């Protein structure tokens, strides 16, 4: 009845833990249960995670759900590649064909490249983080070349947090020298909340200037403070507040206590957690198929040091892959399915436009169809103060005697 | 083998790494004090206890780059070998007119 | 020297001592002039233009 399970989790990342914890509770059932052992280590020291992992492995689980870095990603995969342990992840998908890893995130670089073909863009800005990988800077690279864009990609990530302001301040004088009115950023939550600050100050977010925040959580991050200076903000939310499903989860949400539950007494989730407790689906329905088809997958013995030398990998792992790989259940990220390769599919990311009125569901793509939603009927503005401009000079325009 | 070698008992450990791997013996000999030196691309940041025989290309890449004159080229990387050198040219490519 | 999975993470001394004296050496080679930084990158190096 104990199906014993790892969890490496990032020391900050405590409603990413909080989101864990819930999953437990709502799949539960009487036939079994899962039995969480967690190890809270410093996600960037990939030494860290190798002593992680292993600790997992001496202690015989059947599954890891964790995290990593771009420091790390390499570590965990190739283990997981070679001693066959399946790794469930909401990190961003490892750059290539990796075994034995659930890719909980979907690959957002098929949303970019259209949302870009959508307003008609041939030339913006590119600020990229490289702490979740180089996979997307390589696609806006590719396609640069194809469609003949003219793109700045500047790497904005290494930055020191004390001369914040005084390069943060020289990065938009070198934007200039092209007058670029068209910025995608792609940090992670954190740092576009450095940016957007940062915007404000110099005010180069009123009538013109259009972003597009390049991550899974438009609602996640704070929208108010650039909503109103008139500068149309693009996003991506994965998490559907809309759906019966997610209000059902988020009234539950709502209402537990803050001390128990940090980071938990709010309305929205970010799409790092609600990716984490729509895992456990997966993990549970997982090993509940395991059960129907009449499969024993329980650990002959010790699995012994991870640094065996020849590395003999239990072979019920591959079954566990298959089981893992072949879950299909709904939870908050809608709709939820993996490849043999462990990749999000047959999956749907919504687009959000900053308006007047805060957020507004406006498009969506998948893998087979692009930029369908046409339209949004309801909601809507009607308000729209159309700026003309001219020129003092008698008799076209004068100002009058008083 | 960082571990074959460290049982053994080695005093300083010769050899490469890859794109993929690097950030293994980077963190690794980081927090067991031992003594990396390799030819292999430098570390991209500080990296302590890790002697990179590999001077810095990128550096002098750039300046040839501007003796020659040059506003639009083609830049061929692949990503194998890495492209720390190729984001060196492009976030240098707002401040210096390129159109790479 | 055990194993490298040592918890807690037993780092030897003498191994700071190693690191010094490494990036400390400035001898002549193939590559030119070769002296380190602390933290491990050449200095003081010379590349041909061809
Ligand atoms: C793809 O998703 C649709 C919508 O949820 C679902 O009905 C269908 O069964 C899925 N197809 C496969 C092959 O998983
Ligand atoms: C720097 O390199 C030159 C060329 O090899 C050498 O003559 C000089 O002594 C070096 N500087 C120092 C401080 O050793």
């Amino acid at each position: 009845n104990s199906i014993q399970i790892g969890g490496l989790f990032p020391r900050g990342a405590d409603q990413e833990y909080s989101a864990f914890r819930v999953g437990m509770v709502q799949f539960s059932t009487s036939e079994f249960r899962l039995t969480p052992h967690i190890d809270n280590l410093e996600v960037a020291n990939s030494f860290a995670v190798t002593n992680a992992f292993c600790s997992q492995f001496s202690r015989g689980v059947y599954a890891i759900f964790g995290f990593y870095d771009k420091k790390s990603v390499n570590t965990i995969t190739s283990f997981c590649g070679t001693l066959h342990v399946s790794f469930i992840t909401p990190s961003f998908p490892t750059d290539g064909t990796h075994p034995f890893v659930i890719q909980m995130r979907p690959d957002l670089k098929g949303a970019l490249l259209s949302l870009i073909e959508y307003y008609q863009w041939d030339k913006f800005a590119y600020l990229y983080d490289s702490d979740r990988g180089l996979s997307t800077l390589q696609a806006v690279l590719d396609s640069a070349a194809e469609k003949k864009w003219q793109v700045t990609a500047i790497n904005v990530g290494n930055i020191n947090n004390d001369k914040k302001d005084e390069t943060y301040r020289s990065l938009f004088q070198d934007l200039e020298l092209k007058k670029e009115r068209r910025v995608i950023l792609d940090c992670e939550r954190d740092k576009v909340n450095d940016i957007v600050d940062q915007v404000i100050t110099i005010g180069k977010h009123v009538k013109g200037y259009h972003y597009i925040i390049a991550n899974l959580g438009f609602t996640d991050g704070d929208l108010l403070k650039i909503q109103f200076g008139g500068a149309e903000v693009s996003g991506f939310q994965i998490v559907d507040y809309d759906d019966s499903l997610v209000s059902k989860f988020i009234e539950r949400w709502s209402t537990l206590e803050e001390k128990e539950y940090p980071g938990a007494h709010t309305a929205t989730i970010k799409y790092t957690s609600a990716l984490t407790y729509d895992a456990v689906q997966v993990m549970t329905e997982a090993f509940r198929n395991l059960r129907k088809q009449r499969i024993e997958i329980s650990r002959r013995g010790n699995a012994g040091d991870c640094l065996a030398n020849p590395a003999v990998p239990w072979g019920q792992g591959v079954e566990i892959e298959r089981a893992l790989k072949q879950v299909q259940v709904e939870g908050l990220s809608g709709n939820i399915k993996f490849d043999q390769n462990g990749k999000r599919i047959n999956y749907t990311i919504n687009i959000m436009e900053l308006k007047t009125n805060g957020p507004r569901k406006i498009g969506y793509w998948s893998e087979v169809d692009k930029m369908v939603l046409t339209e949004d009927d309801t909601s809507g503005l009607e308000q729209k103060t159309v700026v003309v401009t001219t020129i003092l000079e008698s008799p076209y325009v004068m100002m009058k005697k008083n």
